[PDB]
């Protein structure tokens, strides 16, 4: 689940009922995510314009890492298979990522895990 100071959250694929997107909350501008063996989907909403730079844990597999635009549009930030990427939104943009697990041929353990940091530019 979240940690002590809810800046970070650390969870299983098994997260709710098959097909909706579980929801996670995180109010600080730095954190971690951690979802073993990624099953299903997530939706994170991260609480001027702001960027948002991710890094990920290697080996990173298991899911990839979206970011939520205004449009309805997604970016790919983070993705299985071969340090960091960084992204913008605007002054009024929700600031949310989807995390989405990768069809695994195999049910196996992977770990999606990623550091996150905002910054007001």
């Amino acid at each position: 689940g979240y940690s002590e100071d809810r800046c970070s959250w650390r969870g299983s694929g098994l997260t709710q009922e098959p097909g909706s997107v579980g929801q996670l909350t995180l109010d600080c501008t730095e954190g971690a995510i951690e979802w073993l063996y990624p099953a299903g989907a997530l939706r994170l909403t991260l609480g001027r314009p702001s960027i948002v730079c991710l890094r990920p844990e290697r080996p990173f597999a298991g899911a990839q890492v979206f970011a939520e635009r205004m449009t309805g549009n997604l970016e790919l930030l983070l993705a299985e298979g071969p340090g960091g990427r960084c992204m913008r939104w605007g002054p009024r943009e929700r600031r949310a990522l989807f995390l989405q697990a990768t069809p695994h041929r195999d049910i196996s353990r992977r770990v999606a895990a990623f550091r996150f940091e905002l910054h007001e530019d």
